Order: C-alpha cells, then sequence, then structure tokens
C-alpha cells in the first residue's frame, strides 16, 4: 500500500549519489521539489523488498521521517518518488564542517534520531539501515529527517551486509534491536564528525572484527548510551524509550 | 579602509568565472573564500577596486555579501563565498519552473539591501541579477530562497563608455554620458527574474543598446506598476526603496 505515480508526474534530474543498487536523482512531481531514488534492473525479490520499503514508509507519518510519494514503474526500473530534503545527507555534511560542529548541536541530532526510531520502536517496525548518510538535513538548532531504508536488508547479499558495518548489527551478518546498533554506530560516526571506525578496513577486516567480537571505540555525554547499544548481546541493547528519556 | 590581506593568507582555486575586468576563483583564507582577481590595471581603476573595499568593509547586513579584504601588481578583493552562486545562471537552469512567490521573496530580500545602503546614502551602482548570490534555493516545502547582493567590484565612475553601454539595461541612463541609479538597477533586475534570467536587450548589439537609451525607449512589462515608476529615464522620479520594500 502506497501510491502509484505515473512517469508523466515525474521529471529526472541531476543525479545527486548512489545507494544500494540504486541511483538517486533531484526531480520535479506534478509542482513539488523531489528526489527519486532509480532501482537498478532487477530481480522480482529485490524489487519486493524495495516495494516493502515504499510501503512501509508510505504507512508511517513523524516529524523526523522523510516523506514517500510513492513508486513509479519505468521500463525495467522502479523508482520510489521521495521527500527533497533542502541540505541532503549528514555525514557529508560533517565530514565539510570537521572541527567545528558543537556538542550541543550533535545532542539535537541524537535526540531526533531517537524520536523517529522510538516511534517506528512503538509501532514495531525496523528500519534496519540507520546511518549518517540517510539523515537528511531539513535545517542547519538542526532539523533533521531520516530517510527511507532503499531495498531491504533481507534482500541483500553477504558482500553488501559486509559494506554496511559498522553500522549493521552483528546478528545481521549471518528485529527492532538492529536499529539500537545502527543508532549506536551513528552516534559514533556524528561524534567523529562523519568519519565512522572501519571505514578504511577491509571487507575480510570488518568481516574479522564482528567475527572476534571487537567493541568500537568509546566517542563524553554519549560514552554509556553508545556502549550499551553498541552490544553484541540484542536483549541487552535499552530501548529507544530509555535512550530518548536519557537524552532528556 | 578595509582589511589587508597578505598573499601568504590566501590559497586561489578553481576559476569560478570573470566579473568587469576581474577573474572570479574560488579560494582559501587562513575559510572557504571567493577571490576576485583585478586585471593588470592603471591606478585609477586599483584605486575604484579599493573604493569598493573601503564601502563594502564599512557595511554589515544580512542580505549583503561580506568583504575580508584586499591584497596587495595583483589586487585581490577577498570576499564571501555563496552557496549557489550567481541567480541569473541558476534562473536559465529552471527556467519555467520558478514560483512567482519565490520571486517575490528575493525582490523583497534585494529591496532590504539596498534600502539599507540608501538610508546610509550609499551606492552600490552594479545591481543586476549576476551580483545577486542565492545562499538558500527555497526548492524544499515551507523553504524561501536567501539572496546576498555582491560588491559592485570596480567602481561604475572608472569604467570605459564600452563598459557602460555592455551593462544596459541595467545601467542607469544619466550614467551613459547618486541612489537614484540603484533604483533602476533594481527595476530591470526585477525584470530579468520575472523573464527567467533573460534580461531584456541582452541580444541587441551596442549600438541598438545605446539607441535604445539616446531614443529614451522604455523597457518591457514584466510588479508592473513598481518596475514601471523604477525604470523612469527621470532619475527624482523613481520611489524610494522606503516605498518599494513597503509597497
Ligand atoms: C528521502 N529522500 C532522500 O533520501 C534525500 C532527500 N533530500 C536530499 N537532498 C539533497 C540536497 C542537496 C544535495 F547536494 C544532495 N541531496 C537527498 C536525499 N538522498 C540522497 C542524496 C544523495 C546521496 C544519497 C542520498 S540517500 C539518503 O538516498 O542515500
Ligand atoms: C562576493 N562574492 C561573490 O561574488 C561570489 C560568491 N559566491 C559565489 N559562489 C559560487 C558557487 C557556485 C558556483 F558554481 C559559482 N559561484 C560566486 C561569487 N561570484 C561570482 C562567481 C562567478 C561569476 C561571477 C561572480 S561575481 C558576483 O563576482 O560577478
Amino acid at each position: 500500500s502506497f501510491h502509484r505515480v505515473d512517469q508523466k508526474e515525474i521529471t529526472q534530474l541531476s543525479h545527486l549519489g548512489q545507494g544500494t543498487r540504486t541511483n538517486v536523482y533531484e526531480g520535479r512531481l506534478r509542482e513539488l521539489r523531489v528526489v527519486l531514488k532509480v532501482l537498478d534492473p532487477s530481480h522480482h525479490d529485490i524489487a519486493l523488498a524495495f516495494y516493502e520499503t515504499a510501503s512501509l514508509m508510505s504507512q508511517v507519518s513523524h516529524t523526523h521521517l522523510a516523506f514517500v510519494h510513492g513508486v513509479c514503474v519505468r521500463g525495467p526500473e522502479n523508482i520510489m518518488v521521495t521527500e527533497y530534503v533542502e541540505h541532503g545527507p549528514l555525514d557529508v555534511w560533517l565530514r565539510r564542517e570537521r572541527g567545528h560542529v558543537p556538542m550541543a548541536w550533535k545532542m539535537v541530532v541524537a535526540q531526533q534520531l531517537a524520536s523517529a526510531l522510538s516511534y517506528l520502536e512503538n509501532k514495531n517496525l525496523v528500519h534496519g539501515n540507520v546511518c549518517g548518510r540517510n539523515i537528511l538535513l531539513a535545517r542547519l538548532s538542526p532539523f533533521i529527517k531520516l530517510s527511507d531504508p532503499g531495498v531491504g536488508l533481507g534482500a541483500l547479499s553477504r558482500e553488501e551486509r559486509v559494506e554496511r558495518i559498522p553500522w549493521l548489527a552483528p546478528e545481521c551478518l549471518p528485529s527492532t534491536a538492529m536499529d539500537k546498533w545502527g543508532f549506536g554506530a551513528t552516534l559514533l560516526e556524528i561524534c567523529f564528525d562523519g568519519e565512522a571506525p572501519l571505514q578504511s578496513r577491509s571487507p575480510s577486516e570488518k568481516e574479522h572484527f564482528y567475527q572476534r567480537q571487537h567493541r568500537l571505540p568509546e566517542p563524553p555525554q554519549l560514552a554509556t548510551l553508545t556502549s550499551q547499544c553498541l552490544t553484541y548481546e540484542p536483549t541487552q541493547r535499552p530501548s529507544f524509550r530509555t535512550i530518548l528519556r536519557d537524552l532528556t
């Protein structure tokens, strides 16, 4: 249950970047500025995991969640028509403004992210792709929108799950609990100005880090919170009601 | 008058474009900045470039771009880098898809900056879409654009007749052979904005542009009352920016 968009209602503009099995563009929707996520020519299992994301995002409403307008089918291409956010991905912005991002600013983003994830938790819904790249800035206090997760995690290959380390929950390498790990790793990425740990490490090194059960570094007002979220035991991770209450 | 910047504090990068007697580059200041590199010039030209740095260093307004100072045979104005660049370039890229409400925001922000200059009895002398820079695009829902009026570059008084003729239709007709000239500049800029970065007479030759002003021909209608009032050949008949801003 998502809206079907005819290709006559959309205009594809400049390439913005790439997602997992997708090419992201700016566009218009008849007029609104939108973001088009063009899925690669794919088999039905991949397309279905992309429809599941459109469905999930069409059934939710939260101020810190980006809007999904619907889905367009253009030949072998599936297009998710989504909300355009002014300043784009958070990680890109953090690397541009490195050393000049206040801790109070980072705490606002963390609270807004926990708020969106608490809402998904209450509805027993899984995002499965929480990372700085999927955090979009509507305003630079800041105002964030968590993007759709793209092709659902369950449809991806081991190689793609290994690429998602350290954001990927370790139990997903071979539940709502995976988003606490995602949130925790995202907090480290925010503290480190868009420089996530293990980003210079090879796939074998990333996989060995998880296989040996090595823990990620400490970020100071967030060290306890991240350490609790970044536990290999999913049941031991705190709830977002706890995380959100503790951020206040 | 303005801050002096040593060549050791600035790094020159990508070539953005050209200005009147300048080459505009992206740069770094030990901050991302814009470097306005003056061509090898006579002292009258350099002095008119210093007058601009001096004028822009003595002003502070949210819709006016910042001047960091000057680096001194090379005269380099070190200025504020504005994210999306020139308005006219953007308008031509987005032709047919720019809402009227968006254009009205830009017009208000421009009149606001020019009202501030008017109150201080300061003359810009180069109001055009090219000198309007977009800090924000106002593309997302419930977001409006945010403009910064650039410095005027080499002051009008130092330029040749050929360069003043090239500035038509933005150039006030009394300048071809006062704060009043910025009302004409503003009016012509409003036409350019309404026409999606396509100013009138832009395809016309220098002889044609000069004949248009010499015969006292009036520019087309786009805001129609406001532009018609601003684009009058009698400088005293042009409305004040307090009137323009209030309207
Ligand atoms: C749900 N909508 C989005 O995901 C989305 C919304 N607004 C954007 N604004 C923007 C503004 C300026 C700019 F320079 C770049 N982007 C970017 C977006 N995605 C994006 C864009 C590029 C690369 C990766 C992604 S992603 C999250 O899809 O991986
Ligand atoms: C006072 N500061 C400026 O003038 C200035 C500030 N930011 C710019 N950002 C920008 C961003 C993206 C892009 F692709 C191009 N430019 C361009 C600028 N000038 C400029 C640049 C090229 C041509 C003409 C001028 S001009 C006004 O000097 O005539």
